[PDB]
RNA sequence: AACCUGGUUGAUCCUGCCAGUUACAUAUGCUUGUCUUAAAUAUUAACCCAUGCAUGUGCCAGUUCAGUAUUGAACAGCGAAACU
């Protein structure tokens, strides 16, 4: 539900594994623009200050 | 260098012009060893056009699940595309 804290969503995302044309094995994942971090929170108080 | 000289007569003195004389612009002829400097399709068509180039751009700080590198388990180096 909404009330759900960030950290929940951080580790609840998805990752992808693949073998490269280079015979390599990497693990990749995306950033989540919209994630409610403390930084976003800090800034808002700062602004109203 | 605030200069002028030849030509109208058989001689002469005049107006007066043609001519010479001078500078400077493009043209052009002939001739060209250095160094410094340098204009350059404007005039005749603001006429026509092959071809190549003449305008692009990214950071620490708008979006990277491209790719690299086995890299803070959300994402942290470099770093194209593409939306901005
Ligand atoms: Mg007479
Ligand atoms: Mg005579
Ligand atoms: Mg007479
Ligand atoms: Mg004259």
């Amino acid at each position: 539900k909404k009330e759900d804290d960030p950290i929940l969503i951080k580790k609840s995302v998805i990752r992808r594994t693949f073998k490269t044309a280079k015979g390599k094995d990497r693990t990749k994942c995306p950033k989540i623009q919209r994630l409610i971090t403390p930084e976003r929170i800090l800034r808002k108080k700062v602004y109203k200050a």
